[PDB]
């Protein structure tokens, strides 16, 4: 019996006590938490990689799929089919392809060309190249994943070392490999670890399976973790499968007290020195060589074959894990030991066979015990996660060692069940490998990819290319010409209305003025005091006055009676009732003007429809309401569009400013034009500011080209169907409605909100400028987004929130680009007007969407820079409102009136 | 009692039950939590802004300071002198500067010009213009700060509305206005809120002060929060003052059930509509106007003065909060109300006076109550942070309303104490204002600014401009010349040794080869099989062999006996013991060669110093060690440098790979030179690979220009003092040592580790390549950085971690650039040699530092691209060591021999 008690003492370090295993396990429980923490992950050796599989197959899976399986004993390509509706039970065929060492060690090219070729063949035989079969990929190395169809190889393991793969995406790599062939089309939809594939395969038959275990060439386990623990994945919704990659357990020295001189020597001879140190004590790629190392040591010390030592005993790999298994068998154990050893050249005695067989025991008993240590850890995590006093789950298993060895399973289970007695675990041996599980994943992944494809399809219609934007710019410029020219003005949609403001502030404006600001979100009355000279100053006051639902769509008399009523109040407020003051009237709707102080409303826009206004001179309507009340007198000197008011406001301090842009409730622009071009106003000397009224761009159909189903819905249900189409794709009053309509469509499609169209979602105006601005804010956690949506009344999940955010960004991005194309046309015409090669001009901007939105202005400026590269445009934000500029314009009105 | 009975019923919504107050208090509580969370902050109206003030004064403050105070009811500039070590407690002189409307409502430019001008007038009269007086800036508006001397205005409040300031750093704006004057210098070293200033002022006198409260023109409060609760500031150590900016409480509609029609109306006339809504119910700027609006409402409804109404009563601002105070005085309240109302034009009756007074009462009482609720939330907050049943704290206070109102303080205090039971609260009214506190902050800020200045000054020596880098390139080019021309070779530092490798693999290399890899981090023996012809493959194996310290610096005989010992073991491992295989020797040290198979060790580099090796032919030393065993024999065909080996390994695949580079333990490079320029070897036909041994660049002093005190220390303490200068600023064996020496210096100066130079810090090697690469890993968390350092033995804080990361980054960056300039020289020489205008060549790269570092390669590549623009350089990383290329050289060796 010394033959055994002696070995026992020698390989003493490789016989771990329950005491020790307990510590190993405790240490893995820590390594798991560290690997899950957003803070500790970057340092952790156990990556706890997220796999993006949300749960085991439920049975709803159906279709036809192709599965790949690389990285294991052999490169396997399967085919799985299922359709319970048509009562078609799971069916599958599979084949194996040869993979010579040279390819496994060559460049990724040689390799992924090889896989693509074996796939080309596999489909050529069954004649399925023409069928749009979804491919699933079982790739069994640690991988960086942000989506199920992305796999960035973190590092080769086992027997693979292929150049130019680590850090790359094997999906794109495989794809490219195929492409080169042109032999077939292949839709790689998913990539899973064999651990994950194995958990899925068993989960399919056992609804309790929460773990995926592999003990073959390599070792590694996956399990079902709570999202509220995967710090590295935005979400708390249910669970997800974590690929622990425990092979690398201890690559940081955490297990140096467990590793022996033998582990260190096998390491120094390994393909991946320093890495996968836990695995190197476990999987079947190493066990055989470990034994051979121990046997070489003993032999060198005479403990075996006297001390005869052959060159074959010193040769790397002469001693397989096959031999380890064969030697461990109960009947032919020693018979085989003798044979295997005789082939080695040594002179195997019957005693030698018995010693060698015991070594094999020690080495294999250890591996099995280690896996029991770590797997025990996982189960401890599960029992904890839940909170139940006991644990009852199923563990899927696979791999050559576990399947072929005649003592491993038995031993492993026993040690495991012992370590965690509070568990009723059931081991289930995968019989299809990963195929079934893989395909069960490819099925869900494809399902999800189809929705996505459709989402992208619809959203793609909102994408505009450099060229399409150049066209829009070109169409804008053509429309501008049409509006300026007397022969075409009547049919032009872009009216190019003269404002009768001939120059920007000349610094002689002086006096006290009243002003109205009507048409934007806030109607207000203002008092503006301007003092010129050495020390020039501006002093303003204002008061917002609400305009009731009724009054805003009521009779004209009511509207202006209200306005004047508000003027009265403000005069009291300022303590200036009495004197007859001059008044600048900022009225933000298209007006036909014959002079600065006359403006005839052409049409209501935005939210206003007051009866008996269109066709009248708004300055007259105002004077009437003034005489009607009869309290006080005013001298209405001017009527100004907010674009022009804005340009003048900014021109005050910025003499380079000659353009006015509004992007708020509505959208519109103005700029300084040459009188010779304004064919609608007699005289070709000097300049005049032109209120473009560009919102009506597209009203003659010139944009049907890029308007979508959702744009037409918004237009069709608006107060002014058919009009202001350009504006309706840009401004805050409308952007939300576009988004809303898209979301309704997506919900009916079943993409959103579990397919339930909320009563809220049917409320128009739900997505205000404010909401859209908040939703699109940067680095804004999904949790906050979802919070905002629930605030509106929208019951939504993380996925919903993501989709909504995407949608808002697509709509607002397009708004900024279209706005940019118009402005690009404008500044470019100015450049040509001055006959310049380069032009520096500044735009005065205002509007709630422009001020609040986190991307609009940025993307807008970008677009203008790219579309009019011969112009350097500066956008200046107006902080005072239009009042200043209106006052400044009223000052000139007075001098020319008092002229 | 009738009069008050009815008024109470009329303004019912402005009288707040403790039930309501406790309601509001709970709300603010939630709002605080939201403002502090990284998830909800972006949508929270209460901003909870970090202040970067760690604690109240600790008595160590001392110096001469200037303090600005803007945003309050008056613009003040002060001077604070604090000298404890000189009986000089705290002395201050202040001066008020008139600040007219126009300035406060005009352009940011005027505003800060005006400030800069006043600061000038101030310093002029005191003739202190010449002293280095640090400036602290009290700016009572909400600001985003990443550090104490930065202040980005978020939004104007109170009476301010100057254009071009929101979103800007008021500190820059001020310096800008100062530099535009030319009158003086100003060291603005800190910016604080007035609540912070107040807290620090009271804290000076009362060590229990944990809150600063303002109830004047505007209202706000700050308090000491635990750093662990402050998400927006990385760190969990200690506390920091938080500026709640509680004026914006309710701006999201949070307090609409509290807000009345009067609040809504005062809003519509405010300078900032829809903002600071909570503040608009509380502070002095609003309380009076709020009262007026009620008198007007009541008058219109008959409830006052028979219902009479005057233009005065209807005017904005005719009823100041000042009048509110007077009318609430015990003795003269009603008498004062008589005078006030009689001036307003109405015919005040004794009842009117009583009615009015009771109005003021309700208004000011609500104000006080509201503040009690929010302060209560804070107090309760402070307590929970301690986790104790009771709370004892002092609240610093200031503001015109709180100071001058005859009832407010009392009522405020009353309600507060009733709302927070288990707490003793002292209300210390700041008599000096916030100026003293501001100065206390300034003192610590300056003290800190001085540390940064010195640190930045030190680190700047590691900064290299594009120009400097061009020089390094130029100098490198010169050295290359000297090394090639035999006229100057002997004296040249960069040796440009000939490798006697004349051409990159031609594609015919065939056979089996042995290889040695000695000089890098791992010594290994390799077996390499190269099959040429129609099908070309390369199969290689290898084993790592540890070279024990002793042996590494023992005797040449022991070293090479060890080498040959391992060669013997590997032959066993591979099972090829017997045949006389050709061997390729990769020897990573400078060798004088007269032929491919002859190499004289010129000198040791890196960590090697075996004796009686230098001056010997390393092939001879090997062949000898082999003879000394006689176990076997071999055919050493070549001695190769790792640069040459790496270039060949990579040129095997890429035919434009004419350059080699190593950035590992050491740094060096090789390239294909033209025999004409290789004056040291007879002939001018064909080409030859030149091992530059560029590490010795600088050994002749040609870099003394950029080498630093720390470089000299690292060099002076090395095994090869004075040699390999260039390399010591680049490779993994040295960079860590540069860092360690900088850290030691910084620690003595007292910038790091509490000035404690630990035993760990004294240990050389501490900052290995591995560690150095983790620390700089992109987007790594501070705790992660702190964790790793703690793991080293360096007990360090978060600030400590910040500095260590910065240091590491400066060193690694310089290294990458220096390396880049070297390569730029090399590639550009080849370009010119071949008289090309543009050159496309690829470089084979190897080395742990190059592989593991998160920035080196990126920065290096970028530098090459920038210094040699007429070159397009590609970097191919060698994934399988120098072995391949070495065998490829062996091949052409045995061949050219027989051929
Ligand atoms: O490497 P081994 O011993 O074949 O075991 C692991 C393999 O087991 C197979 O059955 C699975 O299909 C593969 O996905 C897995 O990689
Ligand atoms: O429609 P919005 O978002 O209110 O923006 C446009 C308005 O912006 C205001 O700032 C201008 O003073 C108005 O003249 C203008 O109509
Ligand atoms: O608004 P008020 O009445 O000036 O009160 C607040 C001010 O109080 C002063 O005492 C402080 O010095 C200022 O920093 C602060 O802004
Ligand atoms: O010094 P390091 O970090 O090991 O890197 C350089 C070494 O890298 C190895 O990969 C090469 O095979 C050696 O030839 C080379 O000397
Ligand atoms: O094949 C089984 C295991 O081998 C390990 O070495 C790999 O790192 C894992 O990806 C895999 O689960
Ligand atoms: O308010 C911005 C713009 O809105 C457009 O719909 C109006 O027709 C314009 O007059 C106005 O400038
Ligand atoms: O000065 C009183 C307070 O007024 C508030 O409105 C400001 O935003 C604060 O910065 C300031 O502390
Ligand atoms: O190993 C990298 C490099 O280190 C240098 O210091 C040695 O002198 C070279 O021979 C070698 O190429
Ligand atoms: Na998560
Ligand atoms: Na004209
Ligand atoms: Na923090
Ligand atoms: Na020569």
């Amino acid at each position: 019996d010394d033959q055994v008690k002696k070995i026992d003492k020698y390989l003493y370090a490789m016989r771990l006590s329950d005491e020790t295993l307990i510590d190993i396990m405790t240490r893995f429980r820590k390594e798991m938490k560290n690997g899950l923490s957003r803070d500790f992950n970057p340092t952790a050796t156990v990556k706890m990689l997220p796999t993006f599989v949300r749960s085991i197959p439920d049975g709803s899976e159906k279709g036809d799929f192709i599965a790949l399986d690389l990285g294991g004993s052999s490169f396997r390509i399967l085919r799985v089919q299922v359709n319970h509706e048509k009562n078609q039970n799971v069916h599958m065929e599979s084949e194996v392809y040869d993979t010579p060492e040279n390819i496994v060690h060559g460049s990724g090219s040689q390799l992924f060309d090889h896989v693509a070729e074996c796939l080309g063949d596999f489909m050529e035989k069954r004649k399925i190249k023409d069928k749009k079969l979804p491919v699933g990929f079982t790739f069994s190395f640690p991988c960086q994943q942000s989506k199920i169809d992305e796999a960035i190889l973190i590092t080769w393991t086992k027997r693979f070392k292929a150049s130019g793969v680590e850090g790359a995406d094997v999906v794109k790599l495989l794809n490219k490999a195929i492409k080169k062939r042109g032999d077939y089309d292949a839709n790689i939809v998913a990539v899973v670890n064999d651990t994950v594939g194995t958990m899925m395969t068993c989960g399919y038959d056992d609804q309790h399976c929460e773990v995926g275990l592999i003990i073959g060439t390599g070792t590694n386990a996956c399990y079902m973790e709570e999202l509220r623990h995967i710090d590295l994945v935005e979400g708390d919704e249910g669970r997800m499968c974590i690929n622990t990659e425990w092979g690398a357990f201890g690559d940081d020295g955490s297990l140096e007290d467990i590793r022996t001189e033998f582990d260190r020597e096998i390491d120094r001879g390994s393909l991946n020195p320093g890495k996968q140190l836990f695995e190197k004590m476990v999987s079947g790629m190493y066990l055989g060589e470990l034994v051979r190392l121990i046997l070489v040591k003993m032999a060198k010390e005479g403990l075996l074959f006297e001390g005869r030592i052959t060159p074959e005993l010193l040769t790397r790999g002469k001693f397989n894990t096959s031999d380890v298994s064969a030697i461990e068998k109960n009947k032919e154990g020693l018979h085989n030991a003798k044979e295997i050893l005789t082939r080695l050249g040594v002179e195997p005695s019957d005693d030698d066979c018995v010693s060698v067989q015991h070594v094999c025991t020690i080495v294999s008993f250890r591996s099995a015990n280690l896996v029991a240590a770590t797997l025990g850890a996982i189960l401890n995590r599960l029992r904890d996660n839940k909170g139940t006093p006991r644990l009852r789950t199923t563990v899927g298993v696979n791999g050559s060692l576990y399947k072929t060895h005649p003592q491993y399973s038995r031993r492993f289970h026993k040690t495991l069940r012992r370590l965690v007695p509070d568990s009723d675990v059931r081991f289930l041996l995968s019989e299809s490998g990963s195929g079934k599980g893989a395909a069960m994943v490819t099925a869900v992944a494809y399902r999800l990819a189809e929705q996505h494809r459709q989402i992208e399809e619809t959203l793609a219609h909102f994408h505009l290319t450099k060229d399409m934007l150049l066209e829009v710019k070109k169409r804008m410029r053509a429309e501008m010409e049409l509006g300026l020219r007397k022969q075409t003005h009547n049919n032009a949609v872009v009216k190019m209305l003269p404002s009768f403001v001939r120059r920007t502030p000349d610094g002689t404006e002086n006096g006290d003025f009243l002003a109205l600001d009507l048409g934007g979100t806030n109607f207000r009355v203002l008092l503006v005091k301007i003092r010129s000279g050495k020390k020039r100053t501006v002093e303003m006051h204002n008061k917002i006055y609400a305009i009731p639902i009724e009054i805003m769509q009521g009779t004209g008399e009511e509207l202006f009676d209200h306005i004047v009523s508000c003027i009265s109040d403000f005069l009291d407020y300022m303590g200036i009732k009495g004197p007859r003051m001059p008044l600048g009237f900022t009225f933000s709707f298209p007006c036909q003007q014959t002079s600065l102080d006359a403006g005839i409303l052409i049409t209501w826009t935005k939210g206003f429809k007051a009866t008996d206004c269109v066709g009248h001179d708004v300055v007259t309507l105002l004077r009437d309401a003034i005489k009607r009340r009869e309290e006080f007198d005013l001298d209405v000197v001017a009527v100004v569009n907010d674009t022009v008011g804005t340009m003048m406001t900014c021109a005050y301090e910025e003499p380079t400013c000659e353009v006015g842009l509004i992007v708020g409730t509505g959208s519109n622009a103005c700029y300084m034009e040459e009188m010779k071009n304004v064919e609608m106003v007699e005289g070709d000397q000097g300049q005049m500011c032109i209120n473009m009224e560009w919102g009506a761009f597209g009203d003659n159909g010139c944009l049907d080209d890029i308007r979508t189903h959702y744009d037409r819905l918004v237009d069709e249900y608006s107060l002014n169907a058919g009009k202001q189409r350009y504006e309706k794709m840009i401004s805050g009053m409308y952007l939300g409605e576009i988004v809303r309509n898209i979301l309704i469509d997506f919900t009916k499609k079943g993409f959103l909100f579990r397919g339930q169209i909320s009563e809220t979602l049917k409320t128009r105006g739900i997505f205000e400028t404010k909401f859209l601005s908040q939703i699109e804010s940067d680095r804004l956690a999904l949790l906050q987004v979802r919070a905002i949506l629930q605030q509106l009344g929208l019951n939504s999940t993380c996925d919903d929130s993501i989709l909504v955010k995407t949608v808002c960004g697509v709509v607002s991005r397009r708004a900024a680009q279209l706005c940019g194309a118009g402005m690009a046309a404008v500044v470019d015409k100015i450049r040509e007007n001055r006959g310049l090669d380069r032009l520096n001009v500044t735009v005065g901007v205002d509007g709630t969407l422009y001020k609040l939105h986190p991307h609009f202005s940025r993307i807008m400026h970008q677009t203008v820079k790219e579309l009019s590269p011969k112009c350097n445009v500066s956008f200046l934000l107006s902080e005072d409102g239009s009042g200043k500029g209106a006052a400044l314009i009223t000052a000139v009105g007075v001098r020319l009136r008092t002229e």
